[PDB]
């Protein structure tokens, strides 16, 4: 058993839903047909050295569902503070539950991660693939485990989908559930403006830095030092004071306008200049490693997979989603790419994302359909 306890949150009607949705076209064009009842659950998982931790996340239910209810797994973005995350509900959260729930219907799932919400560790292993993996399909187990308590009948469709980190917290579960729960049915997935490829993404946040891209890097390596420790200090990584402000500008309490503004824009300057070059050059000693981390693209796909994001793109390369693309369909024929734009940004085409994936799972959901 995964789920250790759980709260109610109350609902969260249609009438919350449409409010939400109309401020972010084109998601305004959903026609909402549900309101859900939210709760806060705690799960079991494991953490980066490989015990027992407590994690929390959201699950939300359409209340007198018309058809069979299928599940989303959705996977958030780059969350610095503990508190922003989809256990909380905030209003900034609202618009996936409105799309995925409110609108198509679908009991909606939502992990924290390990380091947020109510999980005791004090930092964020962000963007590792093997704690966003298990700690989202741990989430998943102790959902279902909750609508069994709750006599909420599901089908067995199951679509996952997230966005930015957590376009790649989908991909590394899907390739989880594929090898470790092989017979677990999964329908359709949809990662959104993903990281792909270590040395792809590296360049570009490094080099062509857009302007979340030093507090993404910051993030990535205090993180990644913190939990495995491939390098003989912060001292070595980042170049002063920033090897004392990051590690206070993450703890979980800072607003992300106030890291953004602590923080230069280009990200070279918050590194020493040996480590960043090694970096790059995948010079660093740790190139092996880390590319085991970060490369998640040369698997069998066990379900439709669409990978969607915008060649407007200044946070994320899309030329990575291209050789991810190529790559996945060495494998399987029912992949696709999609931009939704040459120009929108990683954050102006959210909404546009959003929409491609609630349509991909429509089409999945209406065909190999059996009560
Ligand atoms: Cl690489």
């Amino acid at each position: 058993e995964k789920l250790v306890n759980y709260i109610a949150l109350g609902e969260f009607s249609r009438e919350t839903a449409e409010i939400a949705l109309k401020k972010m076209p084109p998601l305004d064009t959903l026609t909402v047909h549900y309101d859900l009842q939210l709760y806060k659950i705690n799960y079991k998982t494991q953490s980066p050295d490989g015990n027992l931790t407590i994690a929390s996340g959201l699950v939300a239910m359409p209340i007198h569902p018309v058809g069979q209810v299928g599940i989303i797994s959705y996977q958030h973005g780059t969350r610095f503070e503990r508190n922003d995350v989809p256990s909380r509900n905030n209003e900034k959260n609202y618009i996936y539950l409105a799309a995925y729930g409110n609108s198509a219907g679908y009991m909606t799932v939502m992990p924290d991660y390990l380091g947020l919400g109510d999980n005791e560790l004090t930092l964020h292993p962000y963007v590792q693939a093997e704690t966003l993996a298990s700690s989202s399909i741990d989430m998943l187990f102790a959902a279902k485990e909750l609508a069994n308590r709750l006599h909420y009948p599901i089908s067995d469709k199951l679509y996952l989908a997230g966005y930015s980190e957590g376009g790649f917290s989908t991909i590394v579960m899907f390739e989880m559930l594929a090898k470790e729960y092989p017979d677990l049915p999964v329908s359709a997935v949809a990662p959104g403006s993903a990281p792909y490829g270590w040395e792809e993404t590296m360049h570009f946040v490094m080099l062509e830095p857009g302007p979340r891209a030093t507090a993404y890097l910051a993030y990535f390596f205090y993180s990644l030092q913190t939990y495995k420790s491939y390098w003989s200090g912060f001292d070595e990584i980042f170049a002063p004071p920033y090897n004392t402000l990051i590690p206070e500008l993450m703890d979980g309490y800072h607003a992300v306008d106030e890291i953004l503004q602590a923080l230069p824009q280009d990200p070279l300057l918050i590194f020493q200049p040996k480590f960043s070059n090694g970096i790059i050059s995948k010079t660093d000693r740790n190139t092996e490693i880390l590319k085991i981390n970060f490369n998640h693209y040369d698997f069998k796909p066990t379900a439709p997979l669409l990978l969607v994001g915008t060649k407007g793109d200044r946070d994320v390369p899309y030329a990575g989603a291209e050789m991810a693309y190529h790559s996945f369909r060495k494998y399987s024929d029912f992949v696709w790419i999609k931009s939704v734009s040459d120009a929108l940004d990683h954050v102006q085409a959210h909404p546009f994302v959003l929409k491609e994936q609630v349509d991909f799972f429509k089409q999945f959901e209406r065909q190999e359909a059996m009560n």
